[PDB]
């Protein structure tokens, strides 16, 4: 894939399962426009978003669903997504792989950027 | 301080001292407003960014500004900006710290909401 | 300080208060000699550990008491403390804030260094 | 595997490969015992360091060699191992692994507990 978004459930010690996912690319207008989406699997991951020659250099969002996915917990997040920016291909075509580790007041998101 | 942000550098295991912030509040046509700015100081915190007059329910951006941070290093970022988008005041006004812990291709944070 | 602890509720997005805290120094046989413990105040950190003449080039581990600060929450947490080892004034003195944001089966452990 | 180990460098957004990773289990008289030992793979993943014949509940040691990865930076860490200590199986046998995401001087763990 060259773009893969893995989740991690902090608090409990688990892939973050059936997580919905959206990603966007930052359009000429400064409006994110809608790229891909899609739902995370048993092992946190969301593979097939996209294909190498729609996938452009550009900017682009990743945006997690977490509203409701902190709700057996007993918390309301921070905010109702996990969000992160990041710059794609501006030096040639790469694979990226997006992990987040979350929780509802704190996260990471770290890219991983491979040469294909 | 209704919201103060607080920048470090988990490379170098430092405060990010002067690093500009960007705050923004999601518009009614959802597009990011400016709503404060400033530059971390020697502790890396920014203070004074807003008061409750103008602090009420929504939704927050806060940028910090990573393009050159790194420079030094010898390493491009995973982005130009680290970014927290947090929705505030969801239930009554409280103070908040947002703590972005900064790496070129990693960064975590936290929002600490207190009173 | 030259030594200071602050932990962080991921949580809950709070900091984390009358957290225990220990420090060890590990002694010439390789064991963990105490070195000095406390609890976090109102705003999660906990000062006055030690005096610079203490703090002697070495290395040191803090350990975080969680086996019950996510109780409430109905979890047991991936391990009885969060744990951190850092070298410390092995190139002159300096002070450090640990600073450890947690989760059950998570944290961020970092280390702030800096020069007087 | 019972127990995997993987471990992403932070700084340059890439898999930590062909690090090397020691785990020890806590002795009867509270020393750490050699329990595993592996280099990481060109994905940053350790397998194959135990099987349930020999992974027992107890607690256990993640220690990653870090000294010099990143002297290539220029950068000498917060100390020369990045460390994880978890408590396992403490409820029956579980499938762990112990995600690393390191800077010199900050690392985001995890464990992720499988069953
Ligand atoms: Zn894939
Ligand atoms: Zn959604
Ligand atoms: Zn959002
Ligand atoms: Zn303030
Ligand atoms: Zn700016
Ligand atoms: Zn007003
Ligand atoms: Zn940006
Ligand atoms: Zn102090
Ligand atoms: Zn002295
Ligand atoms: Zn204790
Ligand atoms: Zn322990
Ligand atoms: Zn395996
Ligand atoms: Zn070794
Ligand atoms: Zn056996
Ligand atoms: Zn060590």
């Amino acid at each position: 894939c060259p773009l893969m978004v893995k989740v991690l459930d902090a608090v409990r010690g688990s892939p973050a399962i059936n997580v919905a996912v959206h990603v966007f690319r930052k359009a000429a207008d400064d409006t994110w426009e809608p790229f891909a989406s899609g739902k995370t699997s048993e092992s946190g991951e969301l593979h097939g978003l996209t294909t190498e020659e729609e996938f452009v250099e550009g900017i682009y969002k990743v945006e997690i669903d977490t509203k409701s996915y902190w709700k057996a917990l007993g918390i309301s997040p921070m905010h109702e997504h996990a969000e992160v920016v990041f710059t794609a291909n501006d030096s040639g075509p790469r694979r990226y792989t997006i992990a987040a580790m979350l929780s509802p007041y704190s996260y990471s998101t770290t890219a991983v950027v491979t040469n294909p």
